């Protein structure tokens, strides 16, 4: 749990990111059109907070699982060089980065 005690220290880290802000909160499809149609699962830093803080967690597999589903979708629905997308690219690279370096 020096695994669960990462993911606290990842999560901190991307909530508090310059270019998290399109993933702090779940995307309002009634605010964006066709969002509901493309994405089918959808998940964001707050959803994954929610579960991490009531150890909904079982390990760390399924953290990062969450964790690339985000930026998965963000790929999925936005274009690259969009706002949204390019936020996404700078938020994939820090995970990946940061959860490589620790296992
Ligand atoms: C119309 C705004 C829009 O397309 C959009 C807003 N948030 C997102 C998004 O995918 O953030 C995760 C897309």
């Amino acid at each position: 749990h020096s695994d669960l005690t990462f993911c606290e220290i990842i999560l901190m880290e991307m909530e508090s990111h310059d270019a998290a802000w399109p993933f702090l909160e779940p995307v309002n499809p009634r605010l964006v059109s066709g969002y509901r149609r493309i994405i089918k699962n959808p998940m964001d830093f707050s959803t994954m907070r929610e579960r991490l803080l009531r150890g909904g967690y079982t390990s760390s597999e399924e953290f990062a699982a969450d964790a690339l589903l985000v930026f998965d979708n963000c790929q999925t629905f936005n274009e690259d060089d969009s706002e949204v997308g390019k936020a996404g690219h700078i938020m994939r690279r820090f995970f990946e980065s940061r959860w490589e370096e620790f296992y």
